[PDB]
């Protein structure tokens, strides 16, 4: 597709993907590139660095404060007060000033903007964080953390209990807990009253408490998370921790009876001799319809309609797509139609994998369900492609260099036969080194590099009281932490559907 045909398609990730393929082959001239960032759905990462090689944009500076950005540290005292106050939004700018100019500006702004006064006078010390913490300036605390992570200080009970009322708290808490940074911040957060936190923050404060072996504080935080979390899946994770810590059998009972299918509810069912949850059976009689499952533009179109449809229009779409050929779209519609209530675990293009052993089948299907929901022309924001969501680098390495497929193009990843085949090949590579399907999942999502480095650590997937569950909470990238949990449930389920059951307790033992 040329830049002309693309310009006449709707903005979407597919169209971005194709513009990016033109850019990477140097087929976009400086003239084609004029009208172009209005043809881009998500102007972020490599498509934007590539377009800026051709047309390097300088904007944006808001036209009303333009004059404020003509001053420097050496001339800021010549600027009007509006200009002074705008420039002082930057802690780097404040750090650049000399110390008597910070004193001067601190007085100027003491009545009207004490927040600026506090930062100005804090940067006149050798420890700005210490100064801000003594004022209990909460906005300033978060501005300093974002300026530099290296500041670390003990925080008293009054101060830590104010932090959660600021929007930055949740990312701050998660980030220092899972990265194991800022030990003094971490230790201080033991004294946060569970009444003051909720949802993920509460959860991560329970994980924090466990790392300091404060099991009673942890329980209290996990209990608060269970009460406040919106998603049943997250509640279950919290209820599991409550159970593991204090061993109340009503917690486990509640968890065994969850409507969410996840590793926590699966495990609780297995410990209480509860039957495996009901998996829906989608068996459309109709063979095909008009829809091209190989057209990435048709998928982008129909996805947006599906996601924006009322309860009425979902019924019309469910009927249209109730066919074997469009089975992944049918299931996608039924997941939205039933408000995420029933359990769909389809096995499309099954002929391409029925000859692998059943364990491999289940891992392939588990990965695919998480990666794409089996959509053949799925495209991620980093332009990973097809059912098994291969980055183009890897797809080209396997297809051209290893399998020297005649006339391989990366868009072959949109073919089910190719996706499953390449997925099997890549999963052999990963499983041969990592063994556990959980670790394979982590490596499939985040690379074997990061997986091998996490597994090399002294404190990860070793023996302990609360292992391997604690380690699964401390996987250092949020996306991978979540991916692995999801893929593991899927794997358990697909092993069951294929009459190759395994106990999830065995999976957990093999993690240590
Ligand atoms: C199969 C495959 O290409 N795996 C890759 C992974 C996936 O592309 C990702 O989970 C799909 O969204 O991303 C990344 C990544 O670092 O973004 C690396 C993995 N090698």
């Amino acid at each position: 597709y040329s830049i002309e045909k693309l310009k006449k398609e709707e903005n979407s990730l597919a169209k971005d993907y194709y513009i990016y393929r033109l850019l990477e082959k140097n087929k976009i001239s400086k003239k084609d590139a004029q009208d172009l960032n209005s043809h881009i759905f998500r102007y972020i990462g490599k498509i934007k660095s590539e377009l800026e090689k051709i047309i390097p944009l300088k904007p944006y500076i808001n036209p009303k404060y333009a004059k404020c950005y003509t001053y420097t540290a050496n001339t800021i005292l010549d600027a009007n007060l509006t200009c002074q106050s705008v420039r002082l939004n930057s802690l780097v700018f404040i750090a650049s000033l000399n110390s008597k100019d910070r004193t001067t500006l601190a007085q100027t702004f003491k009545n009207q903007r004490p927040d600026l006064t506090n930062l100005l006078l804090a940067f006149n010390t050798s420890d700005p964080m210490s100064y801000i913490v003594q004022k209990e300036d909460i906005n300033g605390f978060f501005k300093l953390y974002n300026y530099s992570k290296k500041y670390d200080l003990d925080l008293n009970t009054s101060l830590v209990n104010k932090l959660p009322n600021h929007i930055g708290f949740k990312d701050f808490a998660q980030n220092i807990i899972i990265k194991k940074e800022n030990p003094k911040f971490r230790h201080s957060m033991l004294e946060i009253n569970p009444e003051n936190v909720s949802e993920d923050s509460a959860f991560y404060l329970g994980v924090n408490a466990l790392t300091y072996d404060k099991t009673e504080l942890a329980y209290d935080f996990f209990k608060k998370a269970a009460q406040s979390f919106k998603s049943q899946s997250n509640k279950d994770n919290a209820i599991f921790w409550m159970w593991l810590i204090k061993n109340n059998e009503e917690d486990l009972k509640t968890l065994s009876q969850s409507s969410s299918l996840n590793i926590y509810s699966l495990y609780a069912k297995e410990l209480t001799n509860t039957p495996f949850p009901k998996i829906e059976s989608l068996n459309p009689s109709k063979k095909k319809n008009n829809f091209n499952m190989q057209d990435p533009f048709a998928w982008q179109k129909i996805n947006k309609q599906i996601r924006d449809a009322n309860a009425s229009q979902l019924d019309v779409l469910a009927k249209e797509f109730d066919t074997q050929e469009t089975l992944p779209i049918y299931a996608y519609i039924l997941e939205r139609k039933n408000n995420f209530k029933k359990h769909y675990f389809i096995m499309p293009y099954y002929d391409n994998i029925k000859d692998y052993n059943k364990t491999r089948q289940a891992l392939i299907l588990a990965i695919a369900r998480q990666e794409s929901r089996f959509i053949p022309t799925a495209i991620s924001v980093s332009y990973a492609l097809g059912m098994m969501q291969f980055m183009p680098f890897l797809a080209n390495h396997i297809g051209e260099k290893e399998l020297k497929i005649p006339n391989f193009d990366q868009d072959f990843m949109f073919k089910p036969e190719i996706a499953y085949y390449f997925g099997n090949y890549h999963l052999n590579y990963l499983e041969s080194r990592l063994k556990s399907p959980l670790f394979v999942a982590y490596a499939y999502n985040g690379g074997i590099g990061f997986t091998n480095r996490m597994l090399a650590r002294n404190d990860m997937f070793k023996t302990g009281k609360f292992e391997p569950f604690l380690s699964m909470e401390l996987v250092p990238y949020q996306e991978s932490r979540i991916y692995g949990k999801k893929v593991l449930a899927n794997y358990i389920v697909y092993r069951h559907l294929l009459n190759d059951s395994i106990k999830i307790s065995d999976i957990f033992e093999n993690l240590i």
